[PDB]
């Protein structure tokens, strides 16, 4: 029932997911020189470095609050790919489902824990 568990746990994840060939695409943020039109049809840019630094500042307050930014990644891959058999956007549906399969304990133990805590 620990209410801050949830923070080691997602740089433990984070680690993981940096250890992924499939993260590679997305570890830093898009070059517009190499995607010129990115900001055309992404409105909000998301990278698990930006994601790994907001947590490290102390500026999630909960690991849903992360767990959308992570979803925002891969959306943002669905978004911009021209094909749904890209390369890239493979390696995200790949990742997603590590991050998915990861994060549910994650979730389920801090909202657990915080109902226990307002019991
Ligand atoms: O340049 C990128 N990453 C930073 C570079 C790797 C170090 N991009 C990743 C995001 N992205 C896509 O999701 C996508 C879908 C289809 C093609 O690209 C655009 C390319």
């Amino acid at each position: 029932y620990d209410i801050q568990a949830w923070k080691k746990q997602c740089e433990e994840l984070l680690n993981l997911i940096f250890q992924c060939e499939d993260s590679e695409p997305f570890r830093q943020p898009v070059d517009l020189l190499e995607y010129p039109d990115y900001r055309d049809i992404i409105d909000t840019p998301m990278d698990f470095a930006t994601v790994r630094e907001t947590l490290e500042a102390g500026n999630y307050e909960s690991p849903m609050e992360l767990c959308k930014d992570v979803r925002l990644i891969f959306s943002n891959s669905k978004a911009y790919t021209p094909s749904k058999r890209s390369r890239i956007y493979s390696m995200s549906l790949r990742l997603s489902a590590f991050f998915e399969e990861h994060i549910s304990s994650v979730l389920s133990d801090y909202k657990s824990a915080l109902r226990f805590h307002k019991r």
